C-alpha cells in the first residue's frame, strides 16, 4: 500500500481515520478550535491528558486513540523556542502513530489557530508536520476549515511528488 497525504476541509471530530490528533493545551482542559470539537465528541479522552508543551499523550476511548499534541503558544514562546517546540510536538505525534500501529491518522495544523500569536503559520506548521510524518507509513489526513488554506495545503502536498 502507498502511504498518502490528503487534506479535508471539515470538522476533524467527524474524521473517518483510525485515530485523531487534538491541538491540545498542556493542562488537558477543554478549549476553542480543534479541542472544542474533540472535547464535544470524546470528553473521556481528557482523563489524564495533561502533558508538557512539545509532547503528545495518547488516551484510548475504547479502541480509538486520541493523541493530545501540545503545540507552543507563540504569544508566550519566542519564534526560535516556539519553532523547536512545534517540531517536537509533531515528532511525538509521529512516534505515537508508529507505536499505536494505526493505518491512518486525522491531524490539524498545530499552533495555527489559538496558539498562532496572530501570525499566518500554515507553511511553518505544515513543514513541521511533513518533517515528522514523512518517515511514518500511516495515511495522513490533514483537517482544516478555511477554503484558501485547503487549496494551499493541497498544492503543498501535490508539489512534493
Ligand atoms: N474542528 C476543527 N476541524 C478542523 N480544523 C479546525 C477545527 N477547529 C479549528 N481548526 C483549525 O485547525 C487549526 C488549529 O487551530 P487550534 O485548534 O486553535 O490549535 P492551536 O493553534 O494549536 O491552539 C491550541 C489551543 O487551542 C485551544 O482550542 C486548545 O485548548 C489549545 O489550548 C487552525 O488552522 C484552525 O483554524
Amino acid at each position: 500500500h502507498a502511504p498518502s497525504y490528503r487534506v479535508k476541509r471539515m470538522d476533524i471530530a467527524k474524521n473517518d481515520e483510525e485515530c485523531v490528533v487534538n491541538a491540545a493545551n498542556p493542562r488537558g482542559l477543554p478549549g476553542d478550535g480543534v479541542c472544542k470539537a474533540v472535547y464535544k465528541k470524546w470528553p473521556e479522552s481528557f482523563k489524564n491528558s495533561a502533558t508538557p508543551v512539545g509532547t503528545a499523550k495518547t488516551v484510548m476511548c475504547g479502541t480509538y486513540p486520541v493523541i493530545h499534541a501540545v503545540g507552543p503558544n507563540f504569544s508566550n514562546y519566542s519564534e526560535s523556542e516556539g519553532d523547536r517546540e512545534l517540531a517536537a510536538a509533531y515528532r511525538e505525534v509521529a512516534k505515537e502513530v508508529t507505536r499505536l500501529g494505526v493505518n491512518s491518522v486525522a491531524i490539524p495544523l498545530l499552533s495555527t489557530g489559538v496558539y498562532s500569536g496572530g501570525k499566518d503559520r500554515l507553511t511553518q506548521s505544515l513543514n513541521h508536520l511533513f518533517t515528522a510524518m514523512d518517515s511514518t507509513d500511516a495515511d495522513v489526513v490533514i483537517y482544516c476549515r478555511d477554503k484558501e488554506w485547503e487549496k494551499k495545503i493541497s498544492e503543498a502536498i501535490q508539489m512534493r511528488t
